[PDB]
């Protein structure tokens, strides 16, 4: 979500 796969 943040971030990278996220």
């Amino acid at each position: 979500r943040r971030w990278w796969r996220f």
